[PDB]
């Protein structure tokens, strides 16, 4: 750490966690930026082994719509890892509150949000922890997977396994999280990408969680899409929804299907 900072600069934070947080590293000769993610491992007794995977599934990544890793390191307690630096920021700054975003421009991060997760998918990674906040833009608006520490392997080769952590933040949930002890993961990223489109349409997520006793959850499961976030929402991406944001896992939209869908595919502006 100490011959690193020498010759590049900590210029800021870029965001904070529970791990510790991110720093903007300005390189004070080439004047290349570099984001390093500093973890305290003393803050759990499992977070060696947490940061360890978070590290093995970030060197499995290779793709245009996933925040690049560079490698890392460990001084004493401290881990560094080092990350594309995406200029673009957070999608969450895209999306403004009670509003959303233009159409077209929900449409297109849409687009590339489903070719960073059919990729994951692929590999046999679930993200588990999809929300806008991990989501960054780099320096030509294109999206990036970012935050992998609640990643996990689904597929090993060609064998699924079922999974039953209560991952993620709450609002972004699938409601079998709540209700199935072991669920497929599949379905659950699919989930989360429908309350991404959802913010990046009506600026306002729909409930606090997937429950019935949720009232706005309940609301949503008796088609009442004329109230809010819905009613904000034009019914072609709205449909799409409707597909998403279906209760039971096996009965919800699969990506190849997404692929296949009107609005999905409609030219915009
Ligand atoms: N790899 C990066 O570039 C990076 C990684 C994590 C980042 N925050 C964390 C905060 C917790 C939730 N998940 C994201 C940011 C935030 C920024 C940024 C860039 C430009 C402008 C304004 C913010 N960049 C990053």
């Amino acid at each position: 750490a100490v011959p690193f900072v020498e010759d590049w600069d900590l210029v800021q934070t870029l965001g904070e966690g529970a791990y510790g947080e991110v720093q903007l590293a300005v390189n004070r000769v080439t004047e290349e930026a570099v984001a390093v993610k500093i973890v305290d491992m003393k803050r759990a007794v499992d977070c060696p082994e947490n940061i360890k995977k978070e590290i093995c599934i970030n060197k499995m990544l290779n793709h245009e719509n996933v925040v690049k890793f560079y490698g890392h390191r460990r001084e004493g307690n401290i881990q560094y890892l080092f990350l594309e630096y995406c200029s673009g920021g957070e999608l969450f700054d895209r999306i403004e509150p009670d509003i959303g975003m233009p159409e077209p421009d929900a449409q297109r991060f849409f687009h590339q949000l489903m070719a960073g997760v059919v990729y994951l998918h692929g590999i046999g990674i679930t993200h588990r922890d999809i929300k806008p906040e991990n989501l960054l833009l780099d320096e030509r608006d294109n999206l990036k997977i970012s935050d992998f520490g609640l990643a996990t392997v689904f597929r090993y080769n060609n064998r699924e396994r079922l999974l039953n952590k209560m991952c993620g933040t709450l609002p972004y949930v699938a409601p079998e999280l709540l209700k199935r002890r072991e669920f497929h993961a599949e379905p659950v990223d699919v989930w989360s990408c429908g309350i991404v489109l959802t913010a990046m349409l009506a600026g306002e997520l729909p409930w606090d969680q997937p429950s019935d006793s949720c009232q706005e959850y309940s609301d949503w499961k008796e088609k009442k899409t004329y109230l809010n976030p819905w009613k904000k929402i034009d019914s072609a991406p709205l449909a799409l929804l409707h597909k998403i944001l279906v209760e039971n896992p096996s009965a919800r939209i699969t990506i190849p299907d997404i692929k296949k869908d009107r609005w999905y595919n409609k030219p915009l502006k």
